[PDB]
């Protein structure tokens, strides 16, 4: 398997978040007995897992910015970076990130200049900068440009050298349904086997050198791609999520804990309504849609500020009572809580 | 189990359309040894299959008519029908269709009159004009009413005397998604487990005197009520399907030979374009889908009576030979002479 | 008439398929007494038959490949294509495929290289790079473009220099409908009277080369230019056809057989309904509607592949059969023997 | 042809609104020489028109009225009726007013009484309360019933003695769309000719008997049913207007008005934009559908009595001068004046 | 404050339309003593005004047409040209239309020639060619662009460059829905504050240097940002409207008179119903969403040039006389005029 990487990153954004570390770069590099795997970030440490771990035998990673001011900060030993990472990784994470700022105030931002600590030649991948070139051959392009309407400018020019059948992941920037759009082939003036790609992504949460798991959206691709890159994920990530590519959105780090308590509700409620009250689950699905979208309308038509004033939390208490039972008696305590301190 | 058939039926409008016969009721007949069942019509021939052949225990059929003029035809003897239908139905069909055609000139319509030749007491069935006592118990409710805007008001006099989780089927006359509407019930003050119905169908093609068969609607029953609907009509029509509830409309008599070309034609370009072209089913359904959507379109844009002044049947003639191969190879040579003797 | 052609194209893709031949440019040759006609391809045999059949006085040929590795294949003589065209191009063919597919493996794709048989120039073609200068005083402005999502960029460089009431023709790898947004001027600062453009189609089947026919788009144009291009088409491609832009997708080579078999559906069950049954279009149109509606949100909601285990194939015969009369009567054999082979 | 008028109406709510008159009524009375037409009201001047003027030889009204308290007030001459008319109604309308409604005090409303002036059997009607016969060899139904909720359990009643292809009108208290759902026979099990009912209004402005005219909806009736009517209108009501369906609401007594104001301002636009301006209709259609959605969905948003705090009325003035020439400067005037008071 | 402007514009369209002057230029031009803001246009005016009469302290222009022929027309004194337009421009306008429209036979359009008459470095302007230059530390970024699809581009090079909560505004060339888009930013792995920019417009009528005013766009900024843009606007243009961004193409100049006339409408018609007829507002609105919604619909149905053929003008004339009381007595006689001049 040839990985074709596009967009090799910078850190500086990850430094000025002043909330990231190297916790999974570091046990990978641990598991692996590469130190300078330990310094990776973004899609460098995931090709690293992916060779390192999950037998990816050739990796390129294009890039313009290396023909332009790809910086490698050589200031920090990785066994240092490993050794905090066992205990405490603020031990050495601020030191990090004032050098990344400082660095960043005068470096260009990419594809100009970018903030790496690890070369990815030093990790036996090849390096390019002709996009063309990197994917000629690829069975699993990874690319993690900026925002979505910058994308298709940037894959036009090389899509046309896509090996028929190759995995082609997008990044967060642009929804799947719109990556898929640059992708898809419709009509046709000759009658011949259309060079279907396999779109999906290789998505982690917050960032990879930080934490393992990975998000690989499901719709777009055939059933033996997204099984491909599940059990890849799984082997280089740690673990792997397969979803609807619609709800990345909603799983990421800004969106995914209001998905969770509202899933976490829909779950409860159906187990309540189907285990002890004795009713189908569809009773429990008219229902939830019917409070889903309503709660959803009114959230637009008034604005999420200004809910209270229309419906009132304390509206909710007497009502909501009746359903306190099962699955869903582990949940509404909190959230009668909640209401009681915000009825008007 | 109880079945509860609320409504007898009449015969007049099956006689006047001078094309059925009771070739269904008469094989019937002949299977289990009661001759009476040969001119049995609607309901009657389809409660005398599920006590007769299907196991059903108890059958009682409500409709008013029965304290009105219900009229039983006894001009024509049981064996000669059955022996006119062994070859040749038309040696008596017409005699038996004038004999009705007469009867109807002055016999009120149902359900101040209704036609029939063999009386159902005399099948074993329980007779009743109340509704809500004819579905006390019954765990099968087979409805046979007219026009769907006078239903509501018909049933809701005994939806509250159904046992809860009977099987309720409806005539053609209504959309089973408006029937289920009157039976849906939603939102309550008191956590009970509903009583849940499995709303459901019935239906025979053309009449069911003439032809078997049965008809099931799916999505608003349980799997468990199809399936025990399903079984049962296998036994009593000798055959049935199970299809989803908005597709009766489209296979019904008036519709079914519009609804059968386009799914061959659906059926057969899929198999082209997986099987011989060797692309994936989803590149086959998204053409599919563009086609059949925009054909529709242009249909109710225009009006079905002037499609061809805005696309030429020649138009399609060049391009549609591109995938003249595998299954759709069986199908195109009509569709092209039908469009060549179209074409401006 | 001047035309400006937007993208000369080039031949390695019809090549590649294995199943195109010159067999529309060689009856052109003949017709003009013009042997270099007999390979030209896409737009260029399009201009040639404009110029020398329709009276296009000024062809124009911009495309950017003629800075670049415009390679015109000189290895096969004009009068050795003609005569092979004559009874069997497979006499020739094989060798022009073979020599295009190994220039192919090192000439760059367009715009960088390009492969040709004809240079336009000996066609009495103006050439140009520069697009701008192209559509000077243009009246058509035939594009041929890569895919859709490209096209804005390229478009926006010169669309300000086309002339006012100017034809402008799309590539099949953008719906009319988003091309046309590319030049839609909506809102304005200064009343004055807007340079509208005459947005459309002139689309052949197949490729030009070996078809004539072209399809001309609805919708996006004055009936006057519509009317200019359709007889220009006429006399140049030898037929056309006019048709709603949003059916160009529906009819092209990958699709159209699939639409013919649905519209000979509708067709013939209409003429059945109003011609034998004797019922108004409107009830054919109102059944059809349902019936094309309902089948294609089943395939939608289970995915092409699952249909019949949702919709038996077999649930359509029996009542299909009831409209088995008229111009049904015509196609409903060869839809009976599918669905019969089909059943469940 | 035979009319059957299905509900005879009641004076009460014309003498408690104030502001009719007898003055169609009187002109219709003094053109054929029967004074008692003078002061028939609702239907039964429609009626009498037909009968009288448009050589509607059968007319029969059904209501169940008829036994009940069906009251005729004598009081008043008819030809002192028709002599007030000739001048001032306002002489004589004050005193009918507080006859009927001191009358109507006590009289039950219809259908249990009713106020006329003038027995439709003194006008050779046929009168029942049995809406069956009533229909039965009807050419055309006129049906004239409360709230659109109560129609189809009317209906349902007499449905199916209609003759094939009558003519069917509907009261303003339903929408066309409606009226027809309660007749449109869709799916079936015979295929037998449908009986196809032409359904369409003959509807007055104001009331009949103080304005001709009459307002026939288009869209779920035949071209020659539309045409009967058209001239059977023409001829009986003065004049007759035939419209979309779903315009008569648009067009009635309290809306009219505005719908009035919208399409002058629509006409004269587009006459400015494409006999001044010199671009085409489709041009001003684009700028007119953003138009008019946008200031729909503002009023939608924000409620009509909230509209200016969005849209300051002086927002449209200096803009608006923009396209002041041709027909829009015969309306702009009025409209300058109107925002210049409202501007904030 | 630091405004940066982007994209200076060009003159040639304002000549060549013929119908623009300097009048807001001058009276601005006089306000400050500066006889040089007398010739400026399109956005140097806007800036001159800004930093002139509201206070912004530091101004940079960027457009790349400074690098090239950025072309500085001398031949006009700015006091003539202030002296023509203190009473008729025409005197002087005729010879500038005249001069440009000769320049711009030659010089090339923007952004590689564009037509000034005081160079912006003449205002204390700094100018550039490097957009991500001007936006730094910019408050208030003034986009000037063409048409929209090319703004994504154009932005996508210095959107990260912008100053977390900067006012940025786009022209009339791109919807507001769509400008905003580009900046969108939703989801995203590291929880840190996002850099919110506000989205708007400061859009002049006409053109700068002839009119006052400017139209914001509400919707995509904070309130905060609108009232700071509207008082500046208050102050540099000498008045503003703040209104929902989806009614800036309705009030544009092309469209804003067919605004203007349904607006005045809209609120004629409320006023009589809850004025005089004393019914509430939510019945005037219920019956103009029908008015409006069906009018409208018919246009997009049958065309706007064959309103009449569907709706006669004249059907309104009778039914919109009982509304003629209250406001809409002011403007119905002029729309009962024309729809009588044009009823069939
Ligand atoms: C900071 C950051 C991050 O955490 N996550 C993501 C993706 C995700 O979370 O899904 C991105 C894109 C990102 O931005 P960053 O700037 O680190 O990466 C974008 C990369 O994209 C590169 N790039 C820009 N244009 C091109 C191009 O035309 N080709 C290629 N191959 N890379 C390109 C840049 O130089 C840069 O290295
Ligand atoms: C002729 C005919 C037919 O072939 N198929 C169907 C149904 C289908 O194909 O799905 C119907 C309804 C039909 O009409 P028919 O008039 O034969 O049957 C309607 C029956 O419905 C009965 N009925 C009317 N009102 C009531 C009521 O309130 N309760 C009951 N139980 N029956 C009722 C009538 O008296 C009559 O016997
Ligand atoms: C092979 C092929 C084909 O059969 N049909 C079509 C159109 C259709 O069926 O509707 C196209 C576009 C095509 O692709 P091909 O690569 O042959 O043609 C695209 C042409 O488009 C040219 N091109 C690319 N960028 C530009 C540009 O900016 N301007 C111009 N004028 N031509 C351009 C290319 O160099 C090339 O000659
Ligand atoms: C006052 C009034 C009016 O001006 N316009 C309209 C119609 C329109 O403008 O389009 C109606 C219905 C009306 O109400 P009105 O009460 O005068 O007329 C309703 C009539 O409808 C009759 N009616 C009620 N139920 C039935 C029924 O079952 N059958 C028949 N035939 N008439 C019925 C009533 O007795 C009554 O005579
Ligand atoms: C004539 C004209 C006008 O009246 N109004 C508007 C806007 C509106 O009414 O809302 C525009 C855009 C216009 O077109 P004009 O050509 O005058 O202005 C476009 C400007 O936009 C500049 N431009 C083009 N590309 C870029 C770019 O990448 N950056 C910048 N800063 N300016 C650019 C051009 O050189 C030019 O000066
Ligand atoms: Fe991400
Ligand atoms: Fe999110
Ligand atoms: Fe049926
Ligand atoms: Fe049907
Ligand atoms: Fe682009
Ligand atoms: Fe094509
Ligand atoms: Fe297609
Ligand atoms: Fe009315
Ligand atoms: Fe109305
Ligand atoms: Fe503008
Ligand atoms: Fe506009």
């Amino acid at each position: 398997m040839k990985l074709a990487i596009l967009g090799a990153g910078c850190y500086r954004t990850h430094a000025a978040s002043g909330i990231t570390n190297f916790s999974r770069a570091c046990e990978v590099a641990e598991m692996v007995g590469k130190p300078e795997i330990a310094m990776t970030h973004s899609t460098i440490t995931m090709g690293a897992e992916l060779k390192e771990l999950a037998g990816v035998d050739e990796v390129v990673v294009a890039d313009p910015v290396f023909d332009n001011q790809f910086t490698v900060i050589d200031d920090f030993a990785y066994e240092d970076v490993i050794e905090a990472h066992k205990e405490d990784p603020e031990k050495i994470m601020p030191q990090i990130r004032e050098k990344v700022n400082e660095v960043a105030k005068e470096l260009p931002k990419p594809p100009e200049g970018a903030i790496h600590f690890t070369h990815p030649e030093d990790l036996g991948f090849e390096i390019t900068t002709d996009d063309r070139e990197a994917v000629a051959d690829a069975d699993f392009i990874m690319t993690w440009f900026p925002k979505g309407d910058m994308q298709p400018d940037i894959i036009n020019k090389f899509i046309d050298d896509i090996k028929p059948g190759a995995i082609v992941t997008h990044a967060c920037t642009i929804p799947t349904t719109k990556f898929y759009k640059i992708f898809e082939q419709k009509h046709g003036d000759l009658v011949t086997k259309p060079e279907t790609l396999n779109v999906t992504s290789y998505h982690p949460g917050a960032v990879p050198e930080m934490k393992g798991q990975v998000y690989i959206a499901e719709g777009y691709a055939s059933e033996d791609a997204i099984e491909t890159l599940f059990e890849l994920g799984q082997k280089a990530r740690g673990n792997a999520y397969r979803l609807p590519a619609e709800l990345l959105g909603p799983v990421c780090d800004m969106c995914s804990a209001l998905t969770a308590i509202t899933y976490a509700g829909i779950l409860s409620y159906r187990d309540s309504v189907t285990q002890v009250l004795g009713a189908p689950a569809s009773f429990a699905q008219m229902m939830a849609k019917e409070s889903l979208e309503q709660i959803t309308a009114l959230m637009e038509k008034v604005g999420i500020d200004k809910m209270e004033e229309n419906l009132d939390p304390g509206a909710l208490l007497g009502t909501a009572d009746s359903m306190n039972f099962g699955a869903s008696a582990e949940i509404l305590p909190t959230v009668f809580e909640i209401l009681e301190k915000r009825k008007k």
